[PDB]
């Protein structure tokens, strides 16, 4: 289980559930452009995760996460309890 659902990065639709916290860029961003998290917000753009709708940070607090608990859009690369993953164009590096 976990790591399956979707996500999209340089290596688009990845595989991730995140069932049991995690999700960040590791899960995709690394799975395959290995990235890990700790920049923290206001230090990268690769985390730029394009509607998670999937892993729940929920300790957003100050440093971004998804908003509020389901909004990848923020550096969601420090979540919490992830519902399932889905991290779409996470950063294509361009921002069509």
């Amino acid at each position: 289980a976990s790591y399956t659902v979707k996500l999209i990065t340089p290596d688009g639709e990845s595989s991730i559930e995140c069932s049991d916290d995690t999700y960040i860029l590791d899960a995709a961003e690394e799975a395959g452009l290995d990235l890990p998290y700790s920049c923290r917000a206001g230090a990268c753009s690769t985390c730029a995760g394009k509607i998670t709708a999937g892993s729940v940070d929920q300790s957003d607090q100050s440093f971004l996460d998804d908003d509020q608990i389901e909004a990848g859009y923020v550096l969601t690369c420090v979540a919490y309890p992830t519902s399932d993953c889905t991290i779409e164009t996470h950063k294509e590096e361009d921002l069509y």
